C-alpha cells in the first residue's frame, strides 16, 4: 500500500512582478512530513529523543538501508534556486520532518492584457511527485499554508488564496500526486492617474483653450507639435509590456488622440483654404460648429471604447 | 558489439529569444536508458525490486566495478546550466533509467533577417556522444520527445517540430552519434503595426493635408522637421538588431522616405524661387503637378521594394 | 533545562540601497558563544590548549556524538548570501567559538515616501532560532554589536543604532528566541537642491521676466513649451520612486506648476481676445494685475503644500 | 629529464566581443596528452583495455602514489570559467588523455581604435605552465588547434589563425612553458554606411539646397538647429567606446562639421549686416562666392583628414 | 613564541573602476610561505623531493596532526571571490608554500570629487590576521609584491605603489597584522576637452556672433533655447557621479552659465523696453556696453572659479 506524504508551503516575500518577462520572484518555505517504520530507533541513556540530520547523511543513510525516498520538483520553476536553510529531524517511531527555505522566480502563463491597466492576474506554483500514486500520495498539512502579512508589495494587492490537489502524467503512465498554492492580485491606479491621464486631458485642455484666438494657422501648428507628443507617449507606454498579439484598451486610447488630431489638422486646413478664397464670413459662420465639435468626439471616444471593451 | 543508448528529450517553457544575440533560453527534461547486464543483482526479501541511487554513488559505484559509462555533452550550449533533479533508477536486469531537468541557454547561428519582420527562424539543439559508434550508438526513445503545451511566448509562433540522429567527428576520427531536435516559428505583426506603420503614414498623410495651404516655405519647414523625425525613427529602430553587414526592407523602407523627403524639399525651394522672380503664375501652373506627384513616389516605392524583396 | 547562546553581530560596509526595489545590501560579522560539556576534552603534551576545525569536519563531529546544534535563520534575507570566512574554535572546557564574514540583501517593509525628499526610514536585520526557547535561549554579547565607521555611504546619514530582544512562532507553536538590530538614517539635500529646485524657479524666473514685453502670443508660446518641460521633468523624477499609491510632495509640487501654467495661459488667451475687439485700453488696465497676480500664486500654492504636509 | 606535455586548443564559438570594455568570451575545448610510467597496469579478464575516470578519483590516485601534476592556468582569463565536460581516459601504458570543455571571458590589451571604423585588432589566448621547464615542457598537439567554421559572429571577419610556443617568469626565476593562440579581425562597415554617413550628408545636402532661397536669417536658424543635430549625434557616438585619452578619426569628422557650421553662422551673420545698411548690391555680389565656398570646404576637410590619419 | 608568515601579493589587470559605486575590481595572486617543524619528513626512494596537495587533503592532514593554521581575510573585499588555482608544495624541512590566483571587488572609501575633473585618488586593498600577534607574525616578501604591465585601463594612469605593514583589533583584544598594498591614480582629460568644453564655448560663441544683427527678442530666444541646452547639459553630466553632499566644480561651471543667460535675457528685455517706448537713441547707446560685457562676464567668473577651488 502506498505510504501518505504531508506537504505544506508558505510564502513569505513577493521580491518582485514582472510583467514584461511574465514572471514573478518570491521567498518561501516548504514543510514535509513522512513515516517510515524502518527508521525506528531506541534512544540510548543520555541521548535526545529526537535525532538531527544533514541532509548528505540521512541521504547516505537512505542509501545503505535501500529505503526509496519521494523524489519530487518544483515544475514551473524558472532559473536556480538558493537555499538557506535545509534541515532534518527524525523521530524514536519512524517520523520524518523537513523543513526547506529558499528563493526562486517562478513563470506565470496566465497573464492577460486585454483589459489594462484594469486587469486582474492569477499566479499559481506547482509541486509534483516523481513516483506514480501506487508507490507516494500527497496530503495537506493542516494550519501551514498561505500567505504572510509583511509581503513588501507596493502595486498588488492580494485579493484570495486557495489550495487543492490533482494529479498529473509527466513522466508515467500512471497518475502522479500534484499540490496547488494560488492567489489572485489587482492593480494600484495611483501612478497611472498621476503620470498619464492628467497630462493628457491637460494638453488637450490648453489646445482647445487656444482656439478662442481665431488662428488657423496656430491651431495647425499647435496640433501638428501635439501629434508629435502623442506619438512619444505611444513610445514610452509601449516599452511597458511585452509585444502581444492583440490590441489593448491604452493603445486603442492613443488611437483615437491619434485620429482626433488628424481631424482637427485637416477642418483648420479647410477654415483657412476657405478663408484665402475671401469667404471669410463663410470661415467666421462655420468657426462656431468647429469649436463645438471638439470635445464631443472625444466624448463619443470614450463611451465607444468602454462598449467596445467593457 | 556497441551497446544501444535510448535518448529523449522534451521542451516545457521558452523563457526568451534574444535576437540581437542570436540565443535562446528553454526549460526542459532529458530522459536516458541504458542496460549494462554487469549491474545485475537479486534483491533480499524485504527490499524493493528497484534501486534509487544518487549520481555521485553511482559514479563511485561504476568506477569500483570499472564500468565505461556513455558521457554526453551539449554541443550549443552557453554559459551555465542549472540542474533541479537528477535521478538514478536500476532494475535487477541492469537497466538504468536516468531523468535531468535544467535551464539553459543556447546558440541560434541560423538567423537571417533579409525579410524581417517577414522572416521564419530555425532553432535546435545537438546532443552529441563522446567516445566513437564502435563502443556505444544512440537511438530514439518513443513517445517522449516534443514541445510542450504551456511555453510562454507571446511573439513567436511554432509551426512543426522534427528529430533526427546523425553522426559526428569532432573528437575521433572514427564517427560518433548525434541526436537532433529542431522546430520552426513565425513572428506577430500586431506590435509592428500599432508602432511603426501608422505613425509613418499618419504623419505623411498630415504633410500632404498641409500642402492645400500653398505655402512653399511652410512645405519646407514641415518636410525639415519630418526628416529629423524619420532619422530619430531609423536610430530607434536600428537597437534591435545587431550590426549586420547586409540591408535589410525597415532600412529600405526608411531610405526611401529620406529620398523623397529630400526631393519634396527640392521641389518647394524651386517653387518659391520661381514665385520670387514674378512667375507666380508658373509656380500656381506646376503646383497642380507638384501635389499630384507626392502618392504616387511612395506607391512606385513600395512597388519597386516588394519587386526587390519579394 | 535550555542552553544559553550568545549572539553578537557588527556592519562594516553599506554597499548599497534601493529604494526602486526597498532593499539594501551589507558586509557584516556574526559571532557566536556557545557551551556544551560534553565536547570537553584533555590536550595530550605537545598539543595547543584550543583546537582548530573546519565546519563539515565540526558537524561530522556532532552528529557521531548525536548532539544537537542551535540552527538559526536570516529571516529578512534576500537572495544568495556570499560567505569569505567560517571558523570553528573549541576550548577544554566544552566552549565553541564561531565566526562568519558574509555579504548579502536584505527587505526594507518599512520605507514610507510622503514626506520625500525629507523623510527619515528605519532599517533592521532579524535573526531567528529555529528550535523552541526550552531547548535553546538567546543572549546578548557584550562588547561587539554595532556599527562601523569607513561605511562608505555618500547620501544616508546615520542617526542611532539600536539592539534588543524578542519572541517569534514562525515553526513551532512556542515561543524562539529573536535577535533584533536596528538603525535610523535621513537624506542629504545637496543634489537635489542642485539638480531640481534651482532649474525650474530659474525657468519661472525668465518666464516671468519675459512678461514685461507686453506680448501676449509671445507670453502663450513660452507657457505651451515650459509645460512640456515641466512634464518632462515630472517623466523624469518619477522613475527612481517605486509606483505607490498615495500622492507626494514632488508630485503635488509639480501638480501646482502645471495648473498655474494653465491658468497663465488662459488669462493670456483672454488677453488677447480683448485687444482684438478694440478693448486695448480695457487690456492694458488689467495688465498690471494680471503681471502682479504671478508670484502670490506660487507663494500660496508653497504655503498650501506646508499646511498640508507638515 | 623533463617529461613532454602536449597541449591543443579549440575554438567553437565567439559569444560575443565588448569593446568598450576591452574583452571578448569564446566556446573552447582542450585536449592535453601526457605519459607517466608509473601509471602502467595490467587489465584482468573480462575487463576494458582502458580505464575512466573522475578528476577527483584521479586526483586522489596520483596524491596516493605521490606523483606530481603539470597544474597550469589562463593567464588573461577574467572572471569565472563554467566547465561542462571534465573527463579521464588512461591506458595500459600509462598515457593519460584529458578533455575539458568551457566557457570563459578574456582580456585583450592590444586595442587600438585610431583608425576606427577603419581599424583591424588582435585577439590571443594564453596558457602558461606553473612548474618550471626542468620539470615539464609543453608541446605542440598536431591537428586539433584552430578556429571552428559556425562561429556565430555577425560584425568581425577573421583574417588568420596562429599558434608557437614561448616563455615566461612569472612564478620561478627560471624559465617555464607557454602556450599562445591567435587570430586577426577585421569590421564590416555596412551599419556605419547605413547609420551614420548617410543622415550628415543628407542634412548637409538639405541645408545647402536652403541657400537658393537667399534669405540670411533662415540659413542662420537652420544652421543653429543643424549645430544641435550634430552635437546630439557626436553625443550618441561617444558611448560605443572607452573614454580613450587620444582623439579618433569619427570625432575629427564631428569637429570639423562644427568649424564649418560655425564659419556659415559668421558669414551669414555678417552678409545680414552688410543689407541692413543699404549694401544689398554688395550682398548680392558676395553670395554667389558664399554660395561657392560650401562644398569646397567639406573636401578641403576629407582630404586633410586622409592626409592626417592614412 | 610566535612564527613568521611571509605574505607577498601582486595585482595582474585591473577590469573596471566604478566611481558611481565607489569600487573597483582587479585579478591578482597571492603568495605566502610558512614553516612548521611539525610537518617535517624523509622522502623514499624512486619520489620527489616535494610533495604536491590539493587545499582539502592539506586540511584534512592538518586537523589530523592537530596543528593550527594562520587564518585570514580580505577586510574591504566585497560580494564572491572567483578562485582559479589554490596549490600546497610542502618541502622536507616543513616549509609551506601557497599560491592563490583570484578575481574580486573591493571598495574604495577614500574617493573625494571636490575637484574633479582635476582630481587624485588613493586606492588599497587590506589583508589581516585573525590570530593576535602573539601566535602569528606578518612579514614582507621580497620580489614579488608591486603592480604589473599590462594593466589595461584606459583612462586612469597609476603614479606610485607603496607597502607596508600594521596592526588591527578586529577581533582579538591584542593587537594583530595587517599588510597593505596602496598606489594611486590620476584622470586623462581628452574624453572631457572633447565632449563638454568644445560644445558649451561653441554654443556661446554663436551666442555672441548673433548679437551683431541688433535683434533684441532675436537674442531673447536664443538665450532661451541656450537655457533649456545648458539644463539638459547638466542632467547629463549628474548620472556619472554619486549623490554627493557638496557642490563640485562642474556644477558652479554650469551654475555660473545658468545666471549669465539669466543676466543676458534680463538685458535684452530690458534694451527691448526702451525701444518700445521711442529710446531707440538710448537703446543704440547702450548696444555697445551690452555687447562688450559678454566675455569679460565669462572671464571673471572663470578667474572667481580658480581663485576658489585652487
Ligand atoms: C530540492 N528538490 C527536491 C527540488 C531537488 C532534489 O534535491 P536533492 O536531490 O539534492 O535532495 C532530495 C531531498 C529528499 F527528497 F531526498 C528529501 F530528503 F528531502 C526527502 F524528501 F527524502 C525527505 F526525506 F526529506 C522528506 F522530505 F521527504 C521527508 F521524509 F522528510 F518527508
Ligand atoms: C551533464 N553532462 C552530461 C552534460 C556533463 C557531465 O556530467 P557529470 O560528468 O557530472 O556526470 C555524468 C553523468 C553520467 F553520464 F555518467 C550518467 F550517470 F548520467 C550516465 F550517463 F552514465 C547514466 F548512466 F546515467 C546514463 F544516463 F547514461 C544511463 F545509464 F542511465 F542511461
Ligand atoms: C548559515 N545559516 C546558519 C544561516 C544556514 C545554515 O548553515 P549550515 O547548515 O551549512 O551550517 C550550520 C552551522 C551551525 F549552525 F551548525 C554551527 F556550526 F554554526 C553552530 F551553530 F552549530 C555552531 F556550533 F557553530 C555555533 F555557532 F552555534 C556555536 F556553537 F559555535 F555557537
Ligand atoms: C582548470 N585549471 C587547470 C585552470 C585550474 C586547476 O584545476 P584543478 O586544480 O581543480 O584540477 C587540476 C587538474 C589537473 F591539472 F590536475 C589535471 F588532472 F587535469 C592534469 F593536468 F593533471 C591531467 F593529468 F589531467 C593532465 F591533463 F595533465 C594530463 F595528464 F591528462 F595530461
Ligand atoms: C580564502 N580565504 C583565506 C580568504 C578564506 C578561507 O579559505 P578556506 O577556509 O577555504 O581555506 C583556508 C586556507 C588556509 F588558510 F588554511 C591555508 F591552507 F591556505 C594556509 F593558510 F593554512 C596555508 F597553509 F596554505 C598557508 F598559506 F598559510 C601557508 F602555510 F602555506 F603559508
Ligand atoms: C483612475 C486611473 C485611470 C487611468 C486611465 C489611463
Ligand atoms: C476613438 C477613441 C477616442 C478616445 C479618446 C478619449
Ligand atoms: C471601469 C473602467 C472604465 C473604462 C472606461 C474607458
Ligand atoms: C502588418 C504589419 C506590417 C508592418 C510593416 C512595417
Ligand atoms: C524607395 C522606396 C520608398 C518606399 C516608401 C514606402
Ligand atoms: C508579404 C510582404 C509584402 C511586403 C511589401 C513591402
Ligand atoms: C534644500 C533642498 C530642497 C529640495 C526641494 C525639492
Ligand atoms: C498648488 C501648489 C503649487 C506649489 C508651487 C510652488
Ligand atoms: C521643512 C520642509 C518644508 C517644506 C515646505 C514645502
Ligand atoms: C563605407 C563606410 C564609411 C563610414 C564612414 C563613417
Ligand atoms: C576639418 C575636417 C572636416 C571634415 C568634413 C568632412
Ligand atoms: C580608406 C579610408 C579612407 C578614409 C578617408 C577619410
Ligand atoms: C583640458 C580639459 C578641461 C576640461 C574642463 C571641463
Ligand atoms: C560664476 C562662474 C561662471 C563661470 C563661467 C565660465
Ligand atoms: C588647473 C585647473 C585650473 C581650473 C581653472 C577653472
Amino acid at each position: 500500500e502506498p505510504s501518505d506524504v504531508f506537504i505544506g508551503l508558505k510564502i513569505d516575500q513577493i521580491t518582485g512582478i514582472n510583467q514584461k518577462e511574465e514572471n514573478f520572484s518570491v521567498v518561501g518555505s516548504l514543510r514535509i512530513d513522512w513515516r517510515q517504520p524502518l527508521l525506528a530507533f531506541e534512544h540510548a541513556p543520555g541521548e535526545p529523543k529526537h535525532r538531527t540530520y544533514t541532509l548528505a547523511t540521512f541521504l547516505k543513510l537512505l542509501e545503505e538501508k535501500q529505503i526509496r525516498w519521494p523524489a519530487f520538483t518544483y515544475h514551473n520553476q524558472q532559473g536556480r534556486m538558493d537555499f538557506q536553510n535545509r534541515l532534518i529531524s527524525l523521530s524514536e517511531d519512524g517520523t520524518v520532518m523537513y523543513l526547506e527555505r529558499f528563493t526562486s522566480t517562478f513563470q506565470a502563463p496566465a497573464f492577460d492584457f486585454r483589459l489594462f491597466p484594469f486587469d486582474n492576474q492569477l499566479f499559481f506554483i506547482h509541486v509534483d511527485s516523481i513516483f506514480p500514486q501506487h508507490l507516494f500520495r500527497f496530503q495537506e498539512m493542516q494550519g501551514f499554508s498561505g500567505l504572510g502579512d509583511q509581503l513588501g508589495e507596493e502595486e498588488w494587492i492580494v485579493t484570495e488564496v486557495n489550495t487543492h490537489l490533482t494529479t498529473h502524467n509527466e513522466f508515467t503512465k500512471g497518475d502522479a500526486s500534484r499540490f496547488v498554492l494560488e492567489f489572485h492580485a489587482e492593480r494600484h491606479l495611483n501612478y497611472y492617474l498621476m503620470r498619464i491621464l492628467i497630462p493628457v486631458l491637460l494638453i488637450i485642455t490648453v489646445s482647445w483653450f487656444t482656439f478662442f484666438l481665431q488662428d488657423y494657422t496656430k491651431r495647425i501648428d499647435l496640433a501638428g507639435g501635439n501629434l508629435l507628443l502623442f506619438i512619444a507617449f505611444n513610445f514610452t507606454i509601449s516599452s511597458d509590456l511585452p509585444r502581444l498579439g492583440y490590441i489593448t484598451l491604452m493603445d486603442a486610447f492613443l488611437v483615437g488622440t491619434f485620429i482626433i488630431t488628424a481631424l482637427v489638422v485637416l477642418g483648420n486646413v479647410w477654415l483657412r483654404r476657405l478663408e484665402n478664397h475671401g469667404k471669410q464670413a463663410l470661415a467666421r459662420k462655420l468657426d462656431i460648429y468647429a469649436i463645438t465639435s471638439y470635445p464631443l468626439a472625444y466624448l463619443l471616444g470614450a463611451l465607444t471604447l468602454w462598449l467596445l471593451f467593457f
